[PDB]
């Protein structure tokens, strides 16, 4: 994953979304970079650096943590995505950026980042369509199941929006998010998603490596079987 000179293809985008681990320092009681390393070794296919709120790091300390997480992703051969912070993404030469409905407007972010990967969180059909017309490479849909990791979430929607987007014939890359565990991931893939994303199911696991590996095995099975 080098410096891109073309938009990512939908085929490659959908492969990367399979097991999409998201983490910051306030999401684990263990050493944060160690947790990221273990998730990548077990099989996460994409990583998002999300360091915000709670007792998150700030300043130089947050930047130095991001550089260590990015180096972990380079050693594993997995792309590094930054949540929210367009300037950090550009300064680190991240592989991409994830934004939501209250963040910078997708059209302006797509202008600022060239051919980097762009993800948008969406909760409704118009928001998916808008994200696609704005130049997103994928959408994050949810919350599928109840979750407390992110404070301010929208209402729990199950797989309803995923099915509705596939019914309207839209083929954009989709990752499901919100309260996903190894026990409830399969239906997200059966409804038509290209992957699952998680924080707690991996970051707070007794054994994050084995948790990542089990997700990778299960998601592969269900993508072939739907
Ligand atoms: C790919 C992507 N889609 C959406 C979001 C926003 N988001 C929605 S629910 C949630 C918490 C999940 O934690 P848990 O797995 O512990 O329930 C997050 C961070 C994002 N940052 N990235
Ligand atoms: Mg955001």
């Amino acid at each position: 994953h080098g410096i891109r000179m073309t938009r990512i293809s939908r085929e490659m985008m959908k492969e990367l979304l399979s097991v999409y681990f998201i983490m910051g320092s306030n999401n684990t009681k263990a050493d944060p970079v160690t947790v990221v390393q273990k998730a990548l070794k077990g099989g996460a296919t994409l990583y998002q650096f999300r360091e915000k709120g709670g007792d998150a790091l700030t300043g130089e300390a947050r930047i130095k943590f991001a550089e260590k997480a990015q180096a972990a992703c380079r050693e594993a051969g997995v792309p590094f995505i930054v949540n929210d912070d367009v300037e950090l993404a550009l300064n680190l030469k991240a592989d991409g950026i994830h934004i939501g409905q209250e963040d910078a407007n997708a059209k302006e972010v797509r202008a600022a980042i060239g051919d980097m990967i762009l993800g948008v969180s969406a909760h409704t059909m118009s928001e998916v369509k808008q994200a696609e017309e704005d130049g997103a490479d994928y959408v994050g849909l949810g919350p599928i199941y109840p979750t407390e990791t992110k404070k301010d979430t929208r209402a729990v929607q199950g797989v309803s929006l995923i099915e509705a987007v596939r019914r309207q014939g839209i083929s954009i890359p989709i990752v499901g998010i919100g309260g996903i565990t190894i026990d409830n991931a399969a239906p997200v893939i059966q409804a038509g998603a290209d992957g699952v994303s998680m924080i707690s199911a991996i970051s707070q696991a007794e054994d994050p490596e084995s948790a990542a590996r089990k997700f990778r095995e299960e998601i592969q099975t269900y993508k072939t079987g739907r």
